[PDB]
């Protein structure tokens, strides 16, 4: 079943545009925030935009985008933290997290880390 990823940092839903752009939006009705999270192994997921047909990827410089193809940049550790929010940490760039800023823009992976509000998401159906 599809999920919406609600970010604790400002209450933005993770959004994947048809063109590959990634950002955040507060509108629960937005057509581009419905995501498919598929387990590739225990604790490892890909994140696909249902509307966009693109997979969330983190690049070597921390950029977030969504690609048509699934590559090693499209896998993330899904962890339930002690505060009961999930985090999604790049399987390839292992210190960097999927994250949204308070402005609704995505946060560059190299600017993220374990104590931040920006990396915390709650999956909702
Ligand atoms: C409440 O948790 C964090 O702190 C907030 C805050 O202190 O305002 C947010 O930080 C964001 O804004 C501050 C201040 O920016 S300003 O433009 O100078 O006002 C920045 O210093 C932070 O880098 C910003 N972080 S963000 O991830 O880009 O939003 C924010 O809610 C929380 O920051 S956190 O890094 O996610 O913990």
């Amino acid at each position: 079943d599809p999920k919406r990823l609600y970010c604790k940092n400002g209450g933005f839903f993770l959004r994947i545009h048809p063109d590959g752009r990634v950002d955040g939006v507060r509108e629960k009705s937005d057509p581009h925030i419905k995501l498919q999270l598929q387990a590739e192994e225990r604790g490892v997921v890909s994140i696909k935009g249902v509307s966009a047909n693109r997979y969330l990827a983190m690049k070597e410089d921390g950029r977030l985008l969504a690609s048509k193809s699934v590559t090693d940049e499209c896998f993330f550790f899904e962890r339930l933290e002690s505060n009961n929010y999930n985090t999604y940490r790049s399987r390839k760039y292992t210190s960097w997290y999927v994250a949204l800023k308070r402005t609704g823009q995505y946060k560059l992976g190299s600017k993220t880390g374990p104590g931040q509000k920006a990396i915390l998401f709650l999956p909702m159906s």
